[PDB]
């Protein structure tokens, strides 16, 4: 699609074999989702936003489809407070901005 | 332009006479810069992010130029790690996600 930004640009995210939605957003460096089950060993990480630091689990090589789009990659799980799909994935699907 | 998504699409930002740049970030709702030159009075307002939640400075009516294109609208100065365009702006300039 052509999605404009007049509302958060949420699709649906298939991860795990679980629908849940998730934001499109291209401020951030990598995909940050909320609490869940995911397969394989995890590292762990800190991300920094606005408001400081969140401890988070690292999965790599890990299937998601995004609006119906496979793209597999690496996902951080922790309290973000909206599941967000970052540039790492976005690059797989070959989403672009256009002005 | 259409701007892909392997680094940050950070663009250039002009505001008086200052030169600067900034994130086009389709997850913020709203423009967040790390300062502005002697802008005057404020409004105090709070945004959040990953990690919690923040003090910033409201200014309304800032005309600001993004890539080349005229915006006019509500700037927020505050302890942002990185400078943000967000979709209050975003859409002035008739930027889109597209996949
Ligand atoms: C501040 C950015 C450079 C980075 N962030 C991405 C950003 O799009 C977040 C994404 C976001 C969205 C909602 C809630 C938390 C985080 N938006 C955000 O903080 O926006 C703020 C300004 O406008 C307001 O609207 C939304 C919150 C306020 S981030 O969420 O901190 C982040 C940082 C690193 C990764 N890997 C993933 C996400
Ligand atoms: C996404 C989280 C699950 C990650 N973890 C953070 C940890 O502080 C959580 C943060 C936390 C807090 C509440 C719910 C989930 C996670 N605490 C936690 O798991 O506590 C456990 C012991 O008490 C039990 O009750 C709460 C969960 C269990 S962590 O995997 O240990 C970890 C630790 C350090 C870093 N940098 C990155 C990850
Ligand atoms: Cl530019
Ligand atoms: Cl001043």
């Amino acid at each position: 699609p052509q999605i404009t930004l007049w509302k958060r640009p949420l699709v649906t995210i298939k991860i795990g074999g679980q629908l849940k939605e998730a934001l499109l957003d291209t401020g951030a460096d990598d995909t940050v989702i909320e609490e869940m089950s995911l397969p394989g060993r995890w590292k762990p990480k800190l991300i920094g936003g606005i408001g400081g630091f969140i401890k988070v689990r690292q999965y790599d090589q890990i299937i998601i489809e995004i609006a119906g789009h496979k793209a597999i990659g690496t996902v951080l799980v922790g309290p973000t407070p909206v599941n967000i799909i970052g540039r790492n994935l976005l690059t797989q699907i070959g989403a672009t901005l256009n002005f």
